[PDB]
């Protein structure tokens, strides 16, 4: 149901956060 | 129920954080 | 119940910290 | 149950991450 | 079922976020 | 069975997340 649906949305948001953190790590090196 | 609603709010707030981290990275780069 | 209320409060804090990070990124740019 | 308690623990860690990113941005702004 | 499947993807996304944060920490320390 | 193993993988990923955020704080402060 909607519990599982909401957890899939949360997982997708966490993947987007992990990508932004990789971008920040690269920008710190220049 | 309200648990599923709170998880969806958390997912939207994490997406907001990911976008702000992407902007921070570009500012350090430029 | 209690756990869903807590998750919603934490989501709001994360959202507000995201807004603050974006403001800092904006002034690092100039 | 345990599922909601784990989501709450995750949200606490994400909030702590956002505070660390803010302090990183502040140190770079100087 | 769907609930187990959604929690799998959630756990794997959190593992990827943890790895990205370690990469950030190492970039910051230099 | 499969849901039970979901939960346990989620719990381990959240401990790894917590450890990585401690590393991030130490690198910022150093």
């Amino acid at each position: 149901g909607e519990l599982a649906q909401s957890i899939k949305e949360l997982a997708k948001s966490i993947k987007e956060l992990a990508w932004s953190i990789k971008e920040l790590a690269q920008s710190i090196k220049g």
